[PDB]
């Protein structure tokens, strides 16, 4: 390069800092807006759990909430096989905290004693260990093999991860009314 | 449903609707916060242009700028080929306005008459058509078929669009200087 053209190069490493500087502000103004609507989010969360649960059977108030609510979800009725639903009848609540993880609560069931199956996403996978009773390990295909810690396998996992954290979780009511 | 858990269902309306209250107001106030960094970006866009532009050859004050940044994208790369070069030259400057248009500014040039051709993404897609001049018109295969006007066809057509907005604009210098 000639020099007029190095001056040139200085200026635009000049500017491309500057762009820098302001999408470093832009990506910490919008950290601050995702975290306060999750925290805005959390009591409607809060009440509709209250509403579902309050029993030996989950969300007791209205039957087999979630499990309607993922089977009426395109991307996650694919994993979910008819064995499974006689567990998912027991689930209580779905929740996603901050990568994040999501937890399934369980009330008390024949299948296995963990009352929270977690699952983290770090961006490897972190997942809680099911303690299946004795002839109650229902894995053939199932949507427990979810509960896995960590390409194929690493993605439809995501995939089923993000829309249970992104419409599932969000919009939990539409999809067991199938309005989604 | 029995009338206890239809009054469970009532609730759950209730806190989706609360829900979708709370998100409106989210993604509201995140249009606020993209628009706001959109016009922070610009003066640094035209900042560099200015530096770079000022002939008839493109960026006359750092020869070839465009081309280099554009070449030192894997994406973008796939669909430059070796008489594009000879056309890319005379691109002064890559715009984005708000889906959105992509504006590319050509100095006068022996290809064409058009000192600018954008594509816009509607979310069909727009294209100017290129005026070529006679035995100019290159169009075998070309970076320039990207200016027409329309899933696979679509699909990596977008994904050179989205990388051109997303990489190319913001750290245009960087891919120049190969660092990214």
């Amino acid at each position: 390069l000639t020099e007029e053209q190095k001056e040139t190069l200085k200026k635009l490493k000049l500017y491309q800092k500057e762009y820098y500087d302001y999408e470093s502000k832009f990506e910490y103004e919008l950290f601050l807006l995702r975290q306060k609507y999750h925290d805005l989010y959390g009591p409607i969360y809060d009440k509709r759990r209250e509403a579902l649960v309050g029993a030996k059977i989950g969300t007791p108030n209205l039957p087999e909430f979630w499990l309607r609510a993922l089977r009426n979800n395109n991307t996650v009725s694919h994993v979910i096989e008819d064995h499974d639903e006689e567990i998912l009848v027991y689930l209580n609540d779905i929740r996603c905290d901050y990568g994040f993880i999501l937890s399934f609560y369980f009330a008390t069931n024949p299948f296995f004693s963990n009352s929270v199956l977690t699952k983290t996403y770090h961006m490897h996978t972190e997942a809680t260990v099911i303690d299946w009773y004795d002839n109650k390990n229902i894995l053939r295909d199932s949507f427990f093999h979810f509960f896995t810690s960590h390409e194929m396998i690493i993605e439809g996992d995501y995939e089923v991860a993000l829309t249970i954290k992104e419409r599932i979780i969000p919009y939990a009511v539409d999809y067991y009314l199938g309005i989604i």
